[PDB]
């Protein structure tokens, strides 16, 4: 179902994660970390402070598509990415399918000036409205239980 979906997705923050390559985001869905350079790490810091939940959406640059989701679980912290950066983040995926951009071209951003929320720089905030429907148009990922991030929240 898409109700503990919701739940976790209830007046979260968003924002837009872009990699230039698979590897990373493969990195990041088998140990649950991210890590972003400092102008954006400061961002996510004061964001998970700020909210209940914060949404990172993985788009890997020419892929056409978005690859999943997570939320934060930490603040920064201080992995063999391919390539300055900050901290660790700890990440729980809540999906970790992909999403073409065919399929989010009705959604834009106003924080980016309205838009195709597929367009925006590593760490461009989208708006909650806009967040909320781009992560309910991902197919559903079965493999996850997300009453275990409930609790963390």
């Amino acid at each position: 179902g898409t109700s503990k979906l919701k739940y976790v997705l209830q007046d979260a923050r968003f924002f837009l994660i872009k990699s230039n390559n698979h590897e990373n985001v493969s990195l990041a869905k088998a140990k649950g970390v991210w890590s972003t350079l400092p102008v954006n790490e400061k961002k996510l810091n004061l964001a998970f402070r700020s909210a209940r939940s914060v949404i990172l959406i993985f788009s890997v640059r020419e892929s056409g598509k978005f690859q999943g989701f997570a939320r934060l679980s930490s603040e920064s912290h201080h992995i063999h990415w391919v390539l300055m950066l900050g901290g660790v983040f700890k990440i729980d995926w809540i999906c970790r399918r992909e999403l073409p951009f065919t399929k989010s071209a009705h959604l834009t951003n106003p924080w980016n000036e309205h838009k195709p929320v597929k367009i925006g720089r590593d760490g461009q905030e989208i708006e909650l409205e806009c967040g909320t429907q781009l992560c309910l148009l991902f197919p559903p990922d079965e493999s996850i239980d997300l009453y275990q991030v409930i609790h963390k929240m």
